[PDB]
């Protein structure tokens, strides 16, 4: 049902997760992810950056469908201000 090709997306969600981690919390609110999900990771996780931006960035993968690919991400989160984690998935594809 998700994005069958979340192993690739996955591997770009790792490098990013850890550099602008906190920074997928705010994509998630502008995604408008289950509050509930927020409502649990972020009460329950204080200072986990892996823990909040996996169960947000998994709900916003799966309605990504197409989206799903860093392409999707990439160009949204460059464009607006996440040059950080553009600059990663980019080395990382070399192109």
């Amino acid at each position: 049902a998700a994005p069958p090709g979340e192993a690739y997306l996955q591997v770009a969600f790792d490098i990013v997760c850890d550099n602008v981690g906190r920074d997928w919390k705010r994509l998630a609110r502008e995604l408008k992810v289950s509050e509930a999900k927020m409502d649990g990771i972020e009460e329950k996780y204080p200072r986990s950056l892996s823990e909040r931006v996996r169960e947000s960035l998994k709900v916003w993968k799966n309605a990504e469908k197409k989206n799903a690919s860093v392409a999707g991400l990439v160009k949204a989160l460059r464009t607006c201000r996440l040059n950080l984690v553009a600059d990663l998935v980019e080395e990382a594809q070399e192109s």
